[PDB]
């Protein structure tokens, strides 16, 4: 339930802003980056919102006028979705499914034009809604670049060494508009989600309800989304989607949410907050080095599976039909 | 229908010793060694009798009396069931199945006693049946051993340089007892069944109707044996056991059936025609060199694909669920 912001300015966001769905949460839980209880959820590989990192200090002052006035112009990409759920697709994996149409789609910008095109959308009801998505690096503006250089880089190397993990791969910045929802999916890396701007709403599942999520097959353009439309599920396909519990939490800024490898997220705007900035960090995981098995382990065996079956078959449309074959009144 | 022995002697068998079944048959083709589709049969890797090998010439003479003044004091494998038919079951595969028991069983002895054990039956109505099982080698009575050494071994090594098969693994002398079913199993490896006393129905069925047969998972103690028990088939479990067609045969003394590797095979004594000898032989086939790919290399690929998952996992139980959770709503 709502955040009271300093100076007595009101309740951060009400419950009036937030999408219903069918299936309960519990909370994420809120903690100082000094506090043994955060480290210990990091460690096992539960998520945890931390308050105090101040990874993005100095990108706290970011909106659109100050982005407009110093990003420089380089392009960035904007993507656009009808109604407020953004699908996302992987290009290359189109050649296997040639029944799948493009649904959301790019375009590359300026920023002031992105920005004279959100605007627009805004006064006049339209139902379009945007998301900008640019890398951080030398690449943009020289305030951009400082503001960047002011992130709490030692922070987040410790966090990359006491924990094992690989180097940063990469990180990104998201500028949204109210109402956007990313439908749930999951990521193979372990991730920092610094919010920046506004307020997004973080619904999280764990590895272990795969089975109520059910995942596109590897090959799909969707891959490590979801099949279920949260907004209207199918329980004759998806039958165990009723079985599904979250954990849920509200981000504002200067706070950063730990998801970790494998464990589904859903993420959306509030109705009704204006624009949010966030910024990702990706990290690789420590490699394996050993049981009994974890859920994100399975998880990736089943994944290899349908790999190699895609390559030794020759044509990943006859993964689905050997898999059944095997089963059969065997397994089932 | 019945083939009418030399001499005026009246036909081999009759219809009424086969046992009904509930699927269609066509016949195997009875072919000359040195006809050329037999060549182009066993080329494409399809069954075909033939009739002139001499492959077991000298062991035409084989009785039990015979035998038992012949073939030495050692001890010989005999196999037991209550019913006609033979369940067989891998020993080392019965920790990974704690609720198996075993039904048919193996006791050691002279022959001498099996030859008695066995008349004991007959005039009793005794519905136990045996099945004796022994390797050809040195160690078995000298007159036997030259009779083996009299087999047909240049046509024997030229089959196996020809196709390009490696040697041969092994080889099974099988004595019976009429009313004798082993019921539907595949083998890995490629088989000449040489007949020498008695007829048998041979049942056979291609790589590709594996999803009409439903074997065990590999890891089960009746691994590549058929669920179906095809006296009493359940089409409640096993609904596509309805469209199953094989290919059929009744081979006799001097006949060879090449079955080929991966082919179903169900076996059976006809009803009341005494005892039945046969010599199996059996070959690795020639390694694999890619595409579009044949039935029993999709049936191998499934082997494996349980196989590694068994241990990828550390037990054999998880196989199933995984590959339900892999698957379910996904593929299905
Ligand atoms: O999928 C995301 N992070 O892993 C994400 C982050 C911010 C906004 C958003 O819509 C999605
Ligand atoms: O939302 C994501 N992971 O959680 C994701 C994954 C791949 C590329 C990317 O830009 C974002
Ligand atoms: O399974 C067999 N050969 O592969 C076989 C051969 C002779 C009799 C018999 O009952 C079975
Ligand atoms: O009947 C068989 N194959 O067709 C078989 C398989 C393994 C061992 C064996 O003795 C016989
Ligand atoms: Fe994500
Ligand atoms: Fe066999």
């Amino acid at each position: 339930e709502p955040r009271e912001e300093a100076g007595a300015l009101g309740p951060a966001w009400d419950e009036s802003q937030l999408r219903s769905y069918s299936f309960p949460t519990r909370p994420i839980p809120r903690l100082s980056q000094s506090d043994p209880r955060a480290e210990e959820l990091i460690e096992n590989e539960e998520p945890v919102v931390l308050t105090d990192t101040n990874l993005v200090y100095p990108a706290l002052k970011w909106d659109l006028e100050y982005l407009q006035e110093n990003i420089g112009n380089g392009d960035f990409s904007v993507y656009s979705a009808s109604t407020h759920k953004f699908l996302y697709y992987d290009e290359k994996k189109m050649a296997n499914f040639q029944n799948f149409k493009p649904r959301s789609n790019r375009e590359e910008m300026k920023f002031h034009e992105f920005v004279e095109k959100l605007q627009d959308i805004q006064q006049r009801g339209g139902e379009e809604r945007l998301y900008l998505q640019q890398t951080l690096n030398d690449t943009v503006g020289r305030k951009i670049v400082m503001d960047f250089l002011g992130f709490n880089w030692n922070w987040i190397n410790k966090q990359q060494g006491k924990r094992g993990w690989g180097q940063l791969t990469s990180n990104l910045l998201l500028i949204g508009m109210e109402g956007n929802v990313t439908p749930a999916h999951y990521d193979e890396q372990q991730n920092f989600f610094a919010q920046i701007k506004g307020y997004k709403r973080c619904i999280l599942f764990p590895p272990d309800q795969f089975e109520c999520l059910y995942p596109y097959p590897v090959h799909h353009p969707c891959d490590r989304q979801s099949q279920v439309d949260f907004d209207n599920p199918d329980y004759e396909r998806f039958p165990n989607f009723q079985n599904v519990v979250g954990y849920e939490t509200v981000v504002g800024p200067g706070d950063v949410l730990y998801i970790p490898m494998y464990w589904w997220h859903h993420i959306e705007s509030l109705l009704n907050g204006g624009i949010t900035i966030t910024v990702n960090f990706w990290y690789k995981g420590a490699p394996t080095p050993e049981y009994p098995l974890k859920a994100h382990q399975k998880v990736a065996i089943m994944r290899n599976i349908e790999k190699m079956l895609g390559e030794a078959l020759g044509n990943p449309q006859e993964v689905g039909p050997l898999l059944n074959t095997m089963i059969k009144g065997r397994y089932n």
